[PDB]
RNA sequence: GGCCUUGUACACACCGCCCGUCACACCAUGGGAGUUUGUUGCACCAGAAGUAGCUAGCCUAACUGCAAAGAGGGCGGUUAC
């Protein structure tokens, strides 16, 4: 809430209200709307959350995965309608907010320990 | 020119035979800056399915228990090859 109240009201008018709770280090699945022609479908994007930005309607989060041997990252915008659904598969236990050190690790070295209840 | 003996790689029989360099043509081959294929010895990295061990996170028909539960099992995690 570092913006003017009018901007805050205009932004708050468009907030999603069913977002789950997740943190860096968690592995998540994102259902992404894909529209070609008149054809609509949901594509799954599963991976580790390596960064989270809490900025109200300007919130974002970065998901990293290994796809066919090639690392790929996507920075989703949390309140965008293209993000249909987010599910948390497993909760991770980490020591810092940003996990960029994972980019230089491969295989067993990049494993994230599960957070035990 | 004629007889005996002797040496000979000559027998078209010394107007014999025959060797090497240089020139011409053809063939196979050695060396050679490098270019390239296969295979292999060490050292390290990564590492599937599978097998062996550990683990106590989650889920659970046959057995025990009136029931909470227990035993057993499965999924997962983890190490070695």
């Amino acid at each position: 809430s570092g913006k003017h109240p009018l901007v805050q009201a205009i932004e708050n008018s468009q907030l999603k209200t069913d977002l789950p709770e997740f943190a860096p280090g968690d592995t998540v699945v994102v259902q992404v709307k894909v529209k070609e022609g008149d054809r609509e479908r949901l594509q799954a994007f599963e991976g580790v959350v390596i960064a989270k930005k809490n900025r109200g309607l300007n919130s974002a989060f970065t998901v990293r995965k290994i796809s066919s041997g090639v690392g790929v990252e996507r920075v989703f915008q949390t309140h965008s309608p293209v993000v249909a659904k987010i599910e948390v598969k497993r909760r991770g236990d980490v020591r810092r907010a940003k996990l960029y050190y994972l980019r230089d690790l491969s295989g067993k070295a990049a494993r994230i320990r599960e957070k035990l209840p």
